[PDB]
């Protein structure tokens, strides 16, 4: 249950709070506050919804907030307490939510994906020409370093769109790797190439996450701290 503390930084780990699971817990209904967010959905998503929730509301009560529902707002972002920020991620074998608290954090993004080849079209959708020539240079051969920087763009967005309210496209943002000496973590800075105008506080210029891989996974995390 501790596979994204590997993308969490120690500088504000007191006011973050994370939890995950790797498949769908049975006999989880829906709160029925939450139900019509997946009424018309299938049922992998209806299970895979309810698991991310349980998640959100584990991590949420580590951190002293009481257990409640979480709706969901402009563009599918999760409606958080008073107080919390925090994003939300599933993929096959992985659910999982990290939260804090907006005195010390400004906005969590996370993202989890296999670790897997994605298919050449569409990596020059989701790329930059300097990013694909870059990322081979900074990354050992090994990984799926069009999968790692797929994974870093989605918790680029995450971590933004609560600040902006606006899209973020995959040409919006230019996305910079660094690898640990032990060549299965590291960081990136995510550089927005638009406008990066707020709701409050100053404006998004530059996110820094970290990534990693193991058990088959990519995860990523961006948490911008309060100032
Ligand atoms: C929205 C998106 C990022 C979600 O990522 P995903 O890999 O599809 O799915 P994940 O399971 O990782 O994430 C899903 C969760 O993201 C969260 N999310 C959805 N829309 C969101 C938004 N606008 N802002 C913040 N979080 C959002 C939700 O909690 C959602 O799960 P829920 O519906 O169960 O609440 C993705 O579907 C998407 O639309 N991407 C396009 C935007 C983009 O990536 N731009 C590139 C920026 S450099």
């Amino acid at each position: 249950g501790t596979l994204v503390a590997s993308v969490l930084p120690a500088t504000v780990f007191e006011d973050l709070a994370y939890a995950e699971l790797y498949s769908d817990p049975p006999g989880l209904t829906p709160l029925p506050e939450e139900a019509p967010l997946i009424a018309r959905s299938v049922a992998k998503r209806r299970n895979e919804f309810i698991t991310v929730r349980h998640c959100a509301r584990i991590a949420l009560d580590q951190l002293g907030v009481p257990p409640a529902p979480i709706l969901k707002g402009d563009k599918g972002e999760p409606c958080w307490p008073d107080g919390m920020v925090g994003s939300l991620t599933h993929c096959a074998g992985y659910r999982g939510a990290v939260v804090g608290r907006r005195d010390a954090v400004r906005s969590v993004g996370i993202d989890a994906e296999p670790h897997d080849v994605l298919p050449n079209g569409v990596l020059d959708a989701i790329s930059l020409p300097a990013e694909r020539a870059d990322m081979p240079r900074t990354m050992p051969a090994a990984l799926h370093w069009d999968r790692i920087l797929f994974c870093a763009k989605e918790a680029t967005y995450k971590a933004w769109f609560p600040l902006t309210k606006r899209w973020l496209g995959f040409e919006d943002a230019h996305i910079t790797f660094e690898t640990d000496s032990t060549g299965w973590t590291g960081r990136f800075v995510s550089r927005i190439l638009i406008d990066g105008s707020t709701l409050s506080g100053p404006p998004l210029t530059t996110l820094r996450g970290r990534w990693s891989v193991e058990r088959g996974l990519v995860l990523t995390a961006i948490v911008l701290l309060e100032h």
